[PDB]
C-alpha cells in the first residue's frame, strides 16, 4: 500500500495476500466479503488492488463482469476528466485517465506520485470505489434466494428465521430504508401463524428486539 | 486504528480482522465476546468499528437489533449536542452528529481529525460505548437459560454446577451486586440436598471458596 | 500494555489475547498457567489484566472466587493507603484506591498516568500481584489429588512416578522447602518395594539424580 | 528485498519463503500463481528471485524451460547492451550483463549497488520481467484444455460454465481483446440449447451480466 | 529479553513462550531441545529464563533435578564471589549472589541494571550456562539406550543405522573426540557382517562418507 | 543474524528456528533444502548457523559427515591464513582461524566484531560456504536413483517423466552444462518409443518446450 513513517510505498504483506485469497475461497461472494476486501486493501495502490483481484484463481465469470464494470467506470471518468494529449512537461506529473486509475496503463511510480502529492490525486480510493460498486453487482447476482421465499418453518425458532431474512436482504442489496421498514411488513407476513399471531398483537411501533422476544 | 509514533492512523491488521471474525464464528454472542470485541477494537476509528461489524456474515438479526440501538444512541446524541447548520468555516473542524460518530456520514479524515485534535473529540470510544451497550442487549436476549433452571444434578460435582450458574448469571447480565449476593441465596437453594445440607451448616459469612471446599 | 520507544501505551496484541484464551482452554488451572499468565501480561495496565480475565468464557466459579480475592486485596490496600476525599487539585494526579488498582473505578488515562509517572505508581504490577495470589488459591482448590495418594505402581517406571509426585506437589502449592525435603521422606515411602529397597540402600544425602538412576 | 527506512537490503522473510512454496504446492502453474509470484517478490533482488525459484522441489521440467527463457532474455540483453571488457575503474559500478541481471554472475553487493543507485539500474524488476514472461509460457503449456472443449452441460448452471470458460481462457493466455470479444461468439455457441436460445434472443450489445441473468 | 534500539528490556513474545512449550511437548528431552532452548532465550533475563522453565506443565522430576543443579551452581558462585553484607550505598548497584543470578532473589530492575551496565554483569548468560549444564545431565539420564545396544539389523540400510548410532551418541553426551573416533571402532564392530566385511576392506583413514558409500 | 537500523546483532526469530526444523522434517535432504537453508540464514553469525544445524534432532549421520567437511574446510583455512600466536594487542581484534569461522572457538562478540568491522571479515558468509558445500555432498549421497534408471513408462505423460529426470539430475548434482545438454541425449534415449519417435523427428536445435509440446 502507501503508509506513513512522510508517506511511503510498502510491499503488500504475505499475511494480506493470503487473507484475501482464503476469504474468497471460503465465503465466495457472500455480502460480508466486500467490507473485508475494503479492509485488506487499506492504503492500496491500483497495482495492490489488481494484485488482490489477480490472485483469485476461481470466479472468472465474476472477474469478467468486473472488468466490464471497470471499463464503464474508466469510460465515465474520461467523459468527465479528459486529459491533455501530446508530450508531458519534463519532470512533471501527467493527469490520470480511467485506465491509469484502474492500473492497466499507469506505473507504480506514477500511481505513487498521484497518491503522495499535496493535495493527493487519490487513485487507490477511486479505483476501490469502482471495484466495490462492481463487487456488489456480483453479490445481488449470486444472491440465490428472494426475500419472498424467506418464510419461517412451523418448528423454526424466530431468531433462526430473522437471520436468513436479513442475510438474504443483505445479499439482495436492499437499501437501509427497506431494512428499517422490512420489519413492520414482510418479516411478520413471512412468519409462521403462531408467531405471526403474537407479532400482530404487538401492533405498530414494536422494535425487532420487542418482536424477537414476543416470539422466542 | 489511531496509534502513536504523534498520533497517526494505522490500517486494521489482517491479524485483527481475522481474530474478530473467528471469535464470532466460534463463540457467537457468549458474554466473553464483548471484552474481546473491545480489545480487538483498541484505538479503532468509527470506520474500523463498522469494518469489524460489517465483516460478520452471520447473525444478521443481531446486527439489525444493533443498527436499532445505534439509531437510538445517535438520536440521543443529537438531542444533547445539536450541530450548527449551514457552511462550515473554511479549513475548520465541523462538530460531529450521531451518524458522524456511527461512521455512516463522517469520512476517515473527518474521524481522524476529531480523535487526533487537542483535546480529542473521542468518536472511536463514543461509538464503541454505543456498539457495546447494544451488544449486551443481544447477550441477555441470546441467554438461553434462566438462573432458576440452573440447579445441581444429584451426581454433578458442585464446581461444575457453579460454573453453569455464574456463566448463566453472566449471559443473563445480572449486576455485580446480585453476583456478590447470589451466593448466600439461590446458589445454595439450587444445590442438591447432600451439598445443600453441608452449605446450610456453614451459615452466613461463608465465602465461595469455603462453600466450594465444603461440597468438593 | 505500557512499553518503550519514552514509556507509551500499546494495544494488547491479537496474538496475546488469543494465547491466554487458548492456554485457559487447554490447561484450565494447571499450575504452569500462572507463570504463563504473568508472561502474557508483561507491561499490562489494569484494563489489559481485566481484558485477559474477561475474555475467559468458562471457569466462572474460578472467576468469582477471584473477584473475592481481589475485593479483599482492594480492601487491605484501602486500609493501608487511605485516599484524600473531595476535589482533586486541577490538572493533578489523584491517589489510587483498591478499585482503581483493580481497574473497576480508574480510566486507561488515569492508569497510564500512575504507571508512566516518575517514580511510577505501579498499578499494573500491584493488581497482577493480587490476581496471581488469587489464581494460586484456585490451583490448590482444583488440585484433584493428595501427595499421599501419589504412590508408584508395581510396574511403573520410577521417572513416571516422580513426574506425578512433583506435578502434584506443584498443584498442591507445597513450599520449595517441602520440595527440597519431599525427596528423603514421602518420595521413598510412596515408591514400590523393589525401588524402595534400592533407595533405602543409598541412605541420606542422595540426590534426586542419584535416587532416579538407582531405580531406573 | 530492497526496502526503505534511505533504500536498504532486507532478508527475505520466512513468511514469504513459505508462502511461495505453499502456493506452488497447492496451485502448481494455475494462471493466478503469476500475479502472486510478482506480489511475494516485491522489492526482490535477483538473489531473492533465484531463492524463490530454487526453493521449489517439484516442477523441474518447468524450471528447466525457465532457464531456457532466461538464457534467451539474457542473450537479447547482451545483444542490446554490450558491456566494456577489461578492468573496472577502481571503486566504481561496472555495467550489468544478462547473467548479472539473472543473478548467476552478479553478487548481492553488486545487485544492491545497481538497484540503490541514482537513478536506479533496476535489475530486480528486469529479471522479474524475464522470469514472468517465462512463467506464462509454462501456464499455456500446462493449460490442459482448449476453449473449444469448454461447452455447457445440459444440466449445468450457466454461471458454473462461464467460470470454466474464462478460467480456461486465462490459462490459454488469450489477449484481453479476445476476452472482451469471446462473449458475443464462442460463449454463446458453446452454451446448451435452452440457454443458447435465450442468449440469441438478446441479440448483440448484451453484457455478460445481462447474458448471465438471462440464463440463470 | 534485553535488546537494542541503547539496550532496553523487551516483553518475551507470545511467539517465543509458545515455541518453547511446544518444543518440550513434542521432543521432551531429546538432545536437540538444548540448542533450541538457548536460541529461544536469546537476550533473556533470569526472569525470562524462569518464565520459560516455569511454563512447562510436565517433566516435574526433570525440573526438580534442575533446581538441584542450580542450587549447586548458585552455591559455587557464592563460594567464589562472596557479597558485602549490610546496607547498599544509596542509589548504587549491589553485587549479585547465586540466587540473584537464578532470579529467585533479584528483581527485573536489578537484573536489568546488571546486564545493561558498562561493562555488563551478564546474569542472563551466566544463569543460562547453569540451566543448560543441568539440562544436559537430564538428556544423558533420559538417554534410553547404550551405544553398545545400537547394532545394525541384517536388512537395515547402513544410513538408517548410522542415524541411530549418532542420535544415541548425542543423547549419551559423548565428547566430540569419541564422535570423531567412534567411526574406526564401534560403528564398524556394531555393523552387520555384509557391511562389516566391506568396511574392514577399506582399512584405516576411511571417512564416514567413504564408509557410508562403501555400504550403501 | 546481523542486520541494519548501523549494523546490529538481532536474535534468530522463533519463526526462523521453526521454518528450518520443519523444512528438514518434511523434505529431509531434497536438493531444494539448500537454497532454503541459505535463505533462512540471511545475515547469520556462525552461532546462528550452529543453532540451525544443532536444532535438527534427526539425520545425525548427515550431521557427522558435515562436521567432517567443516574440519577439512577449517583445516584448509588455517593452511592459507595462519594466525599470530601469543597475546592479542589489548582492546584489538584478533584474526579468525578455521574453528573461529565454524563458531566452536569464537564468541558472539568476537563473531560480531569480525562481521561489523570496516571492511568486514565475513565469517557468517564464509562458514555458510563451508556448510553448503558439505550439505550438497549429502544431497548426491542421499540421491536414491541414477539418471540411467529415470526412463518414461509406456503410459506416463512426457511432462511427468521430465519432472523425475530433472529432479534426479538436481539431486545427482549434475553441472548446469550437463543440464543444458541432457536434453539432446539421455532425455530422448530414456523416453518411450511413441515419444522417442516424435522427438527424433524434430532433430537437433529443438528446445525443451518444443520437445515437451511435440510429446504432449
Ligand atoms: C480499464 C481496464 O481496467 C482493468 O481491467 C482493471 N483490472 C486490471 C487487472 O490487472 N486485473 C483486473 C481483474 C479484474 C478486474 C479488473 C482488473
Ligand atoms: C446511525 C446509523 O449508524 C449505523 O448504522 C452504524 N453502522 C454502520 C455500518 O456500516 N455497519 C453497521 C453494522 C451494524 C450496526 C451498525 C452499523
Ligand atoms: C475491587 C473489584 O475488582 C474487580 O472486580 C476486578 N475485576 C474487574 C473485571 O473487569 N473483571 C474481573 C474478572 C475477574 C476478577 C476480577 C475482575
Ligand atoms: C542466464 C542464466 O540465468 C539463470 O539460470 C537464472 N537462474 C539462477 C538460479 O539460481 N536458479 C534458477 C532457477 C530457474 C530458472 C533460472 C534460474
Ligand atoms: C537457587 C535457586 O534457583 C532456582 O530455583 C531457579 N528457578 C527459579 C524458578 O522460578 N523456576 C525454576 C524452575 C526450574 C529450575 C529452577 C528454577
Ligand atoms: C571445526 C569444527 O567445526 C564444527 O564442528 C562446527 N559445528 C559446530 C556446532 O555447534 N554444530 C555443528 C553441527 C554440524 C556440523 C558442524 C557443527
Amino acid at each position: 500500500p502507501i503508509v506513513q513513517n512522510q508517506m511511503v510505498h510498502q510491499c503488500i504483506s504475505p499475511r494480506t495476500l493470503n487473507a484475501w485469497v482464503k476469504v474468497v475461497e471460503e465465503k465466495a461472494f457472500s455480502p460480508e466479503v466486500i467490507p473485508m476486501f475494503s479492509a485488506l486493501s487499506c492504503g492500496a495502490t491500483p497495482q495492490d488492488l489488481n494484485t488482490m483481484l489477480n490472485t483469485v484463481g476461481g470466479h472468472q465469470a465474476a472477474m469478467q463482469m468486473l472488468k466490464e464494470t471497470i471499463n464503464e467506470e474508466a469510460a465515465e471518468w474520461d467523459r468527465l476528466h479528459p486529459v491533455h494529449a501530446g508530450p508531458i512537461a519534463p519532470g512533471q506529473m501527467r493527469e490520470p485517465r480511467g485506465s491509469d486509475i484502474a492500473g492497466t496503463t499507469s506505473t507504480l511510480q506514477e500511481q505513487i506520485g498521484w497518491m503522495t502529492h499535496n493535495p493527493p490525486i487519490p487513485v487507490g480510493e477511486i479505483y476501490k470505489r469502482w471495484i466495490i460498486l462492481g463487487l456488489n453487482k456480483i453479490v445481488r447476482m449470486y444472491s440465490p434466494t428472494s426475500i419472498l421465499d424467506i418464510r419461517q418453518g412451523p418448528k423454526e425458532p424466530f431468531r433462526d428465521y430473522v437471520d436468513r431474512f436479513y442475510k438474504t436482504l443483505r445479499a439482495e442489496q436492499a437499501s437501509q430504508e427497506v431494512k428499517n421498514a422490512a420489519t413492520e411488513t414482510l418479516l411478520v407476513q413471512n412468519a409462521n401463524p403462531d408467531c405471526k399471531t403474537i407479532l400482530k398483537a404487538l401492533g405498530p411501533g414494536a422494535t425487532l428486539e420487542e418482536m424477537m422476544t414476543a416470539c422466542q
